[PDB]
């Protein structure tokens, strides 16, 4: 049986910094073979906007583009908090880049019991 | 055997909104039927200062008091590492607000062994 | 079988406050006589660096020189993020105080699965 590793993202654009490596460590998970998933809350959906992902497209440079676009491409997949997402963040859900599936907040108890390892950042 | 799940909550009051999210997740899983605790450090314990809750209660509006109360609710146990309360928080046992268990460090140990997964913020 | 703690350090000097309570804890762990690792990325290498930690025990007063060294004396294995390291903190390999195995990411995945349990700061 494959092994699972899910990977929780708190922080949005105000901490940079503290969201390219979770999605580098998906990246490596998913290059190893184990089935990886990354959780987004917090401010973590803001990662996720349309807009912002678009100028940052635009702009280049961006490294947590990168490493999502790394973890897309690796077959990781991606879940946002839909309490985060609308009370914390303040976006609609169609905000969201495709492919993420929106979730409520059980969803993570789900996931974090149903993965063999869970990391936090 | 009933499941356990334990909540590290590690900011205070100086960033309020990564002390939210844990605590709504701990009545959603103690809604699940999940044995839920919370262990609260580094900054967290001045979240469990008398004055100030009291101070919030008054205000209203504040989302980490509605969240703390609809755990409590729910049943959900909740623990303050003491070395954080004094040493890093520079409170007093006193200004812990009742029904919170003051727990040494090596407590967070057993507590993380003895859960099914664990929940970092 | 002993049973084995992974702590992940994500902060440096910028956050110093997060950075002591994880080297307490993994000394309250060896001496529970569970096999303790503490992991360092992000901004964690910052701590690891000889001219800092040369400055801050010259200076004297800084906790997480104080609980690094304790944990060193309790036998405490640890670990940094090469990645981290060069491409975050922009530091050489030379730069990282003795006694630490500088690791790629891969490392985290396959310690956190041989762990038992896993903190995350
Ligand atoms: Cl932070």
């Amino acid at each position: 049986q494959k092994k699972k590793i899910l990977i929780v993202v708190t922080h949005g654009p105000e901490d940079l910094d503290r969201t390219y490596a979770p999605l580098f460590m998906a990246s490596i998970s998913a290059s190893m073979e184990y089935e990886t998933s990354v959780f987004f809350m917090i401010k973590g959906p803001k990662l996720l906007d349309k807009k912002w992902q678009e100028e940052e497209r635009k702009k280049g440079g961006n490294p947590f583009i990168h490493f999502f676009d790394m973890a897309k491409e690796n077959g990781v997949k991606m879940y946002v908090c839909v309490q985060s997402l609308k009370d914390m963040c303040h976006m609609k859900e169609d905000d969201v880049v495709e492919g993420i599936e929106l979730v409520g907040g059980s969803t993570l108890i789900d996931l974090t019991l149903e993965a063999d390892r869970t990391l936090f950042f």
